[PDB]
């Protein structure tokens, strides 16, 4: 049953004026957060890529030039579409940021992170496979609606479901990037990509995997020698995350392989202790739907996570919540019998966090009983907040779309893995 | 340590001749048989990619136009790099070809192969991780001094090794080339990506994987509908033989993923009646180095290969030589206990064979005792033979670097799984 | 002003699900055995497989070809198909189909005879077409000839979308469907004018003759070109040489140094007559542009001389005229040798750019009328160029308001290589 | 008749140390002389792009990042070229810079011009179709000794003469470039496009106008909005320098005919009051060799330089030295027999100026008798250099190879056509 918000919702409404700037959306820049990449679609001719920005401290207007570019898919031609980077920003400063100076222009703001440290504190969204849907909408109004205040998304990926219309109506696209703007205007989002970000349609000769995502969608990619958007790192507050592709190459040898083995060697606890992993197929699920998926990854990378002490393991594409016990799988040896997950202390918790609404479909059944490694999980349809206190203390959340914002159905406190690695079980 | 042929080895001998072409290699250029790849380097001037052939019975010489392109990597440049496609050959003939029109022209030639059919014999050359080293020489010269006669090799990964020198210093692709002619400008080898053709060097600006490799080797990806040189099939006699690759992407939903699950409903086992697949890291293996690397891709393509009762899987990466027992372990559920391989008389026969010489190292050091789904394993140097006798019969050789050309120290008959589903165990 | 509008009949969209439109064709080759089909599907990319066959008997084969796209500022076209079909037999009609995959629609043409010394031939001329309504009159009176052209030589300035806002390049569409009637069933061979320079870098659009360039295409490698801006082909007895007047020509650049080359090439007793096309006249006494021709005269003027060129068309001015047979080329700075003289071994000098353009004549003339001038008047119209064989062919021009059979100029060329009497 | 010089001459000698930065050049980077463009080749591996630079005031160290390219011709590869913008300079100051930086460094200055302005004093060389010849080599000498002190050359094409080698033998570009550093890589050079950069040889399929010249040599074309390295337009001092293209297109509506026509409208003899324009092929020449060829670019822009009141055009080409009258020849309507070129104040004296060197031989044949529009001639090899002393004046002089470093053979006093127009005729 069709649950997409209709095109002509409020949701989707266009900026008015010639050539209004829309679609506008904010991601960190560099590595450690005096960046920003500003990107914006324009609609009725190139326009300018220029943006101008000033802070609320100094009140001296700048001007920051970027780029146009565009693509089409099938029969879908895309509009203009910018990227900029902002540089050599102060921390924890307030910055006005203005797009579209040629004809129609649009003003919007955000904050920058405190400098990275070891006790700096910061609330971090976690949303998963959004979609357009009425669910995708209330999510997103608790989301802005939370106390705790969130101050950047982590996005485990499955953006707009374009996809799913015929031909993968890129339009779809449109709508859900005027949808989102509302959050994404004015904080980053840190995006991973998804499955539904493939589109791989040979049968109408599109054949270049996350084309429309990554032309709309840049990260900062080689600010941590990465190679690819796919999979990239960055530095906020005193958190280190690093965003993995699941439909990438990860075998030995490959670039995202090696470019991880590399970066968990480069990650420096006592400085940013909250060590933090993206991607968006979940290595631990004991939801019937996609059931074991990720066992390849699995295989190839959770060692690592163990051996590194990641705190937090975060992903989506299950469309409900799950949150793990602390567990590894990693004894085996194909004739040891050692295939049973058992408690690590060592490891990270993972979080199953795909519900933001998709396309208005809920994954209901569970493979029972509720196996050992899993700590909760339900049906239903939210997002999540991850709250850093300190370099030991971190307090997670999950609020439900059909309770009050204020309200958590599920909450743990996280002891950090390197600085204090208590049974926060 | 260092075993690599010298440069100026007689093996690495420029062909003499104003721009005359090095490096000639010919693989199957379309589904089915009629067509051929032939590829070639010219090194003084770019040279004409006009390729004359004709058959040693009509003899009606004619003209096949290809293309010509070069590439650099770091320091290095290439020399002008031919591919030209030869269509529409006859069945089961030989043809003679010839490169260099313009200047100094060399002959080569090949025959055909007959035309796919239920019961058609046909010798392939089993050969993975060759590499440059004295003992990669004596591999070759072993297999084609076989009294078995290999009509076409199926490589299995890691060609040149070159990245092992200084930049990857791009000259021992051409080595490695010119070392190869004497055997794959006659004969067609079917080639298989390893990860000694990733080249993945970001300390040197040279980022896009399989570079060197994917410039020099053509495959006719798009002749089974694949979106890339690295994964594709071919049909050639009684064989339908399914390429992958370890170092792509194959997660659900990839390119490579959904190639593979539509390219084995194609199969028709009764008219190509052995299903063979390549892969240059191996599912099963028994030996420390490498151990479990293949875990991730038999996660996803293992319940695939029982499922549709391919007859055999060829694997490189492993400096050493093994054979598994036909076994399966695909009712893991993280729970249920179920993950021990059992006997499955559904299941290929899983096959290592990356002992061709590489740079001279094998690995030896095995787990112990033997697993029991581990028929025979062996650290020496050497190459296979897959003899296919007719719809329910092929014949599995390795031959030995230590032994004479002739002598077998492991063989085995495989009993087609479609036609014959008997227990072949050794 | 004067352009036809969007809803006019000739602009008309073939109906059905990705119809292809804008069909147009040309010579593929060097001497006439291979054809350019192109074309434009707006719903989805489609094929760009053509299937052909001879009217006489008819085995049914596909040509495989290559599609394309581009933007142009806030445009962005539909898919544009170009295909070769070749090997083709000579004097022969061919039927030829194309969006075989959706909405087919069929055509056809009749290939020339091969290239003679005396095989005839009948070649129309228009220049500067447009889409105005005089462009639709012109168009209206070369197809109701009762001369019958076979092939238009087109001397530039195809649809004039640069006089839009940003070039509006639905006018390059509107254009396509517009000529279709005619060029889908006989080619018309492209000269590039100004109106296909489209340098317009206020909206950040600096490559020259873009759009004309991905639409259009010449068989230019046939005759060793390096651009499909200059280049020659050959059909029955004439050896026809395009050449642009908005791309270099100096000594040493490579259409100066093509050109050069080429005439060379020119076999007289295969085909007698030789023709060039180009933009901009030479010879022009009207005060629109006047003089616009003397770079490129100063270049190439004592080659078609040298050469015997028989004959130059151009366009550019909208209006018509005829030369005498004159040459200019004895000037040497200060030896006062700057007027023409009477020279049979020169071309005559047509300017032929009256088709329509956007409904604008040029009558402003230079008075009195110069002796190097034999006939001009500034009326709509179209030429024809008829050859009979190798000794004669017959030039008329067709004014727009004349009954389509009325001559209102006329002339008979005598061939400068075999039949070299004053005309 | 090879007077090249050969490739062991102590010009050619390349620097010493790993990847040593080669053929450094600079050149004027923007509109005004506040940047400078940083060219250099390195041939052992790519190397970094980035250039140090700081003024011998402050200095303040400080990294400008460039781009690194590379081309083939034929059978040649290039070594990696580098070119790098330094902006936001200080007028009037000299800044020292480095290039290199990861391997062998090489160090090098240049002096800023002063700001623009009225009486702003400035000396400009002039030189033409230099090549490789050993007369070459004696031009750039008495241009380097020369008692004026050159502080910018003006160059109005033919620069290596590579494209009389066979295949237009490339190695030739490289010899070039190390010979001219001596020079180059301390004052800026402002490149004119001659005929033999133009390098058309489609018979080894290489159709591309330019290639290797535009590749090698930058200029700031952006600055003044042009579309193309072709045609440009910078000031220097009190100068306002319109360069333009021979060999590219300038019909009417053409790219070059379009900025030529909106860069002279907005020239401002207020600010500039010299106004100097180059040329390779010149409108106005007496000698046998490409007589008229000039013709067609007269025809368009002529009339535009008397309209304009050009100052002075130079122009190389012709192997020679050449001086005309203020003359024009614009009233020409095809009938009415005005045809002769009359003397003109309004009009620039045109200087041929193509005498440098080329492969070693001299223009001497002319045409007989000197006509009136010619001032001055002479069939010797040399250089020119014009030395602005305020709005009003200017010096041109011509020296001689054969003559002493500071003997002027030619010699005349330019009165500024916006400032002090009188007749400056000698
Ligand atoms: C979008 O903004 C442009 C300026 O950033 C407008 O161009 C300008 O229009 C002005 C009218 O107030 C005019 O004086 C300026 O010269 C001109 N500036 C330019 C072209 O750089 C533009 O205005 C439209 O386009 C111009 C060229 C004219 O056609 C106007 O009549 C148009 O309104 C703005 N575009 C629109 C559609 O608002
Ligand atoms: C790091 O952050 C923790 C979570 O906010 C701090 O714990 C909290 O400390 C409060 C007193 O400052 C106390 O009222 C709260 O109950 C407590 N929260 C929890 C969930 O335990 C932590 O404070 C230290 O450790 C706690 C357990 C107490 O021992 C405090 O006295 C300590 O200050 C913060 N650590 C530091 C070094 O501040
Ligand atoms: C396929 O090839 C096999 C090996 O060439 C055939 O088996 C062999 O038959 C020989 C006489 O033809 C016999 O002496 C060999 O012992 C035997 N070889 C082996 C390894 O079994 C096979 O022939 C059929 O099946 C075998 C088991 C016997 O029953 C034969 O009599 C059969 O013809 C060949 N199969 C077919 C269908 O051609
Ligand atoms: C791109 O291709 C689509 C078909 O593959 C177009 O949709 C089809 O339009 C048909 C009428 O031409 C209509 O009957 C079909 O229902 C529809 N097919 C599907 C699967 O939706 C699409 O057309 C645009 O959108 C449709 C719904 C109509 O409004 C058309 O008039 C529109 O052009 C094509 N899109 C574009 C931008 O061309
Ligand atoms: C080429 O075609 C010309 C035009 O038809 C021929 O001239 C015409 O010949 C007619 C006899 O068939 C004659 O009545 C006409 O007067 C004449 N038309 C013109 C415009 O002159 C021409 O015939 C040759 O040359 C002319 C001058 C006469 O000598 C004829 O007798 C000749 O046959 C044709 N030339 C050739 C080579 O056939
Ligand atoms: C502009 O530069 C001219 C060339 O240098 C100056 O002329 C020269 O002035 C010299 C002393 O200043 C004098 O000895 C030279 O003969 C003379 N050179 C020439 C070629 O005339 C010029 O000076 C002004 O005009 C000259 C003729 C003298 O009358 C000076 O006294 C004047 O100042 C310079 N103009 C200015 C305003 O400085
Ligand atoms: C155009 O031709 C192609 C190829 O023959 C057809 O597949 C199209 O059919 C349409 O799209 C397919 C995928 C299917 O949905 C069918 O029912 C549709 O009709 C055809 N397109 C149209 C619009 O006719
Ligand atoms: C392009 O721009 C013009 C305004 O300059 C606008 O009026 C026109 O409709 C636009 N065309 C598009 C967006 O296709
Ligand atoms: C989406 O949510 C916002 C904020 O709660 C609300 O104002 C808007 O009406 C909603 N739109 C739709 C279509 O649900
Ligand atoms: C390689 O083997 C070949 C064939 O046996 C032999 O001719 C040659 O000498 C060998 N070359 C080297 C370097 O071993
Ligand atoms: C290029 O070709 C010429 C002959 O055409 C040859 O003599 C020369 O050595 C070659 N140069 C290189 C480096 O290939
Ligand atoms: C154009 O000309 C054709 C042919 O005479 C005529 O049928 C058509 O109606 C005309 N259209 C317009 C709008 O002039
Ligand atoms: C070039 O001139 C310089 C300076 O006069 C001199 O030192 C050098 O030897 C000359 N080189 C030649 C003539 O090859
Ligand atoms: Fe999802
Ligand atoms: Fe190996
Ligand atoms: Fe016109
Ligand atoms: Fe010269
Ligand atoms: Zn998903
Ligand atoms: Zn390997
Ligand atoms: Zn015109
Ligand atoms: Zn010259």
């Amino acid at each position: 049953k069709n649950r997409d918000m209709p095109l002509d919702s409020d949701v989707f409404r266009v900026p008015p004026g010639y050539n209004a700037p829309q679609q506008v959306h904010i991601t960190q820049g560099d590595l450690v957060g005096r960046a920003m990449i500003i990107s914006w679609v324009t609609m009725d001719e190139p326009g300018s890529s220029a943006v101008r920005y000033w802070s609320e401290k100094n009140g001296r207007k700048r001007i920051a030039k970027g780029k146009m570019s565009t693509y089409r898919f099938f029969n879908y031609s895309s509009g203009f579409i910018h990227h900029t980077t902002i540089r050599k920003l102060k921390y924890n400063t307030k910055y006005y940021y203005e797009v579209g100076l040629r004809n129609t222009t649009r003003r919007f703001s955000f904050i920058t992170p405190p400098q990275t440290g070891l006790d700096v504190p910061y609330t971090f969204g976690l949303i998963g496979d959004l979609g357009q849907s009425f669910d995708s909408n209330t999510t997103l109004s608790h989301y802005e609606l939370s106390p705790k205040k969130g101050q950047t998304v982590l996005f485990v990926g499955d953006l707009s479901y374009a996809d799913r219309y015929p031909n993968h109506d890129n339009v779809r696209w449109d709508t859900w990037g005027r949808f989102t703007e509302r959050s994404v205007a004015y904080q980053p989002w840190i995006w991973t990509a998804g499955n539904h970000e493939i589109e791989f349609a040979p049968e109408i000769n599109e054949t270049e995997p996350f084309k429309p995502f990554s032309y709309r969608y840049h990260v900062p990619y080689e600010a941590s020698q990465s190679t690819s958007p796919f999979w990239y790192s960055i530095k906020r507050a005193s958190a280190h995350i690093i965003v993995l592709s699941s439909y990438s190459a990860y075998g030995r040898g490959t670039p995202q392989y090696t470019w991880l083995k590399k970066e968990l060697r480069k990650v420096k606890r006592s400085e940013t202790p909250w060590l933090i992993v993206l991607m968006h197929s979940p290595l631990y699920n004991s939801y019937n739907h996609h059931f074991m998926e990720g066992e390849a990854m699995r295989t190839k990378f959770e060692a690592w996570f163990v051996k590194y002490k990641v705190d937090v393991v975060f992903a989506g594409h299950v469309h409900a919540y799950e949150r793990s016990e602390r567990v590894s799988n990693i004894a085996y040896k194909i004739t040891n019998g050692l295939c049973t997950p058992v408690k690590d202390q060592s490891a990270p918790v993972y979080i199953t966090i795909g519900d933001a609404g998709n396309y208005g479909v809920i994954d209901s059944n569970m493979i029972q009983p509720q196996p050992e490694y899993s700590a909760f999980r339900e049906a239903s349809f939210g997002h999540g907040m991850f709250d850093i206190k300190n370099r030991t203390h971190a307090h997670f959340s999950w609020n439900r779309n059909q309770d009050g914002v204020a309200v958590e159905a599920d909450s743990v406190w996280f002891f950090n893995r390197h600085w204090y690695p208590v049974d926060d079980s």
